[PDB]
């Protein structure tokens, strides 16, 4: 995946390939920090769980809201990985999105959270 | 350092060597999550920064103090680690240790706070 | 174990070896005094008794809990160490940990006490 050769990965997943990595929550949290949107798109194509949390119990929804990224959050919201999960500090990702700002993306995040809460 | 070969590690220090790891703050706070002490004790002997910030600007002192690591906290402050730091939301490591609740850690944090005040 | 050569240590275990040290209780409780975590962890892998009594009939759990060693306490109880022990004057390790004062240690001691009650 990191080499950009997704064609080979199709054969592997057809044979029963599983993407298991230690401390996946930390790995899935630092990818959005670098802004590698293309790299992140291939990750969810492998069926990896996006609800993993780091040592501080922070889902990728928390960092995406704090980072103020709209494109990354839109793809992450499509994965449907929780709506509002309390962290060690006790702050829900929805609350972090409102505090961070970005009303253009805050409304989209709120609508995505409302849709997730409705389901 | 990974295999504990301090004899070989000390040779490189004399001949000239340093630790160049991507996401030093993120990597260092992950080590303290497991709880190993000897692995990171020799790391500080190679000149690694103990105050490196993670993606959430969280010092390893915050990780050690919040979970309840005590023997590791004194090791970190032995490397002149800052104690008046703040997190992304805003919280001092001494306040975080006091918030969790530990008489022994509060006294150690107060001593660290006194050292910072004395400077 | 002294030099950390676990590779050589594991060979002796397979070929047949054991630790025969005079005053095992006195020696073991001295290990936790300095606070090294890697040294005593491999000791339990060789079958050393974690409940060996010292000259004052003090278990290593009492030494770790009284001073405030938390990461070592979970290591000792991982070797099926007794938690309802008594000292020469008479004091449970859970009571000693509670007497010193530690919210994290009290919960761990209560969990250890629950395991002893469940048996």
């Amino acid at each position: 995946i990191k080499n950009g050769n997704d064609r080979v990965a199709a054969l592997l997943v057809k044979e029963g390939a599983t993407l298991n990595i230690e401390n996946a929550g930390t790995f899935l949290c630092t990818v959005v920090a670098k802004g590698d949107s293309d790299f992140l798109k291939r990750l969810l194509s492998n069926g990896i769980d996006p609800n993993s949390k780091d040592y501080d119990h922070r889902t990728p929804l928390h960092v995406a809201a704090s980072e103020g990224f709209y494109v990354l959050a839109i793809q992450l919201v499509e994965a449907s990985a929780n709506v509002l999960a309390k962290d060690r500090w006790g702050n829900t990702p929805l609350d972090e999105a409102l505090g961070c700002g970005n009303k253009m993306l805050i409304k989209l995040l709120e609508d995505a959270k409302n849709s997730q809460i409705s389901s």
